[PDB]
């Protein structure tokens, strides 16, 4: 009886719902049952509600001024996408230590928000906007700890489908609230693949 952001199948057929093999404490309330395989569920419900607020959420701040930050390959495409509408600043790739506590190093920039793809793989990120104590948003998943995070959004984080659907749904949100135009589709935010089309 709740309404989805998009079909519920859509979710689905992208994989946001398929965790791991592991399961943190942090991420008990996020989990709604295991599978034979022996993987993690992860609540499409619970994942759609933090869409819709994080979206609101990060729709206050001025561009610039919100930082996405993913050093996971399938991730770079999605975090360039949502920058391309959002207008949000990026690293995707390594980020280098001191980008956000060392005015000294060249890549310093002073976000007001961090937005981070994984706790653990984008952790330096996480570290320094902490110590700055600045918010950050983080995709969390099944093996993810919410330690310095803010914001968690539950779900697949390493799935192609799984990590396009969510930051374009992200960004379309966001489009939505500005009046903003947007004619991207889910296809658009995806990594593009060796062999594959574009």
């Amino acid at each position: 009886e709740y309404e989805y952001l998009v079909p519920p199948d859509d979710y689905l057929a992208a994989g946001v719902h398929i965790g791991t093999q592991i399961k943190t404490g942090d991420m008990k309330k996020f989990i709604f049952k295991v599978r034979q395989d022996g993987l993690y569920v992860l609540d499409i419900r619970k994942l759609d509600e933090r869409i819709r607020v994080a979206a609101k959420f990060l729709s206050r701040y001025e561009p610039s001024k919100i930082l996405l930050v993913a050093a996971r390959q399938y991730a770079h495409k999605p975090v360039q996408m949502f920058s391309k509408v959002v207008g949000s600043d990026y690293i995707v790739g390594r980020f280098i230590p001191g980008t956000l506590t060392n005015p000294m190093l060249s890549e310093y920039r002073e976000p007001e928000v961090v937005f981070v793809n994984d706790p653990a793989i984008d952790k330096q990120a996480v570290s320094e906007a902490t110590a700055v104590g600045i918010p950050v948003v983080a995709l969390c998943d099944s093996n993810n700890s919410s330690a310095d995070v803010d914001l968690v959004i539950p779900t697949n984080n390493k799935g192609r489908r799984a990590l396009a659907i969510v930051y374009w749904l992200l960004a379309r949100e966001i489009a939505k609230i500005r009046g903003q135009d947007f004619t991207y589709s889910i296809e658009d935010f995806e990594a593009e693949l060796e062999g594959g089309s574009h």
